[PDB]
RNA sequence: AAGGGGACCAGCCUAAACCGUCCGGCUUGUCCGGGCGGGGUCGGGGGGCCCUCGGACCGAAUCCCCAGCCUAGCCGAAG
């Protein structure tokens, strides 16, 4: 089924990406070896929490920047 | 079996959303989930979260106290 990959993974995807596999792969390879995690509501969120948080931390980074763009070059 | 006639008669608590707290996980975070707490219980669909308005009567299957009752008994007419 669906999993959230914790690492980069050959022909599946980049970390954090959500890909769809056969459950045998997931349960006997991916999950045990901390390579991916099941795509449950409960960590489908932790995907987006990490996302939102990432977006905002960059937002301030382009904020206190825009300060240092008008206050500088001036 | 529905139905009709009867017996008895009684209706409730949660899960979830939302809020709070404590605890532990690592990826700190508007995170995730574990407990406890609040909130909620319905088929005129009900509940949550917001806006306005409103403004003591119920009531236990729980806890008391009592009557009554069971576990000995007693009085009891007239040759």
């Amino acid at each position: 089924m669906k999993v959230i990959l914790l690492e980069p993974l050959e022909n599946l995807g980049d970390v954090g990406q959500v890909v769809d596999v056969k459950p045998g792969y997931a349960r006997n390879y991916l999950l045990p070896r901390g390579l991916a995690v099941l795509a449950t509501e409960s960590n489908l969120k932790a995907l987006e929490a990490r996302i939102r948080a990432q977006a905002k931390r960059l937002a301030e980074r382009k904020a206190e920047a825009e300060r240092l763009k008008e206050i500088l070059e001036n």
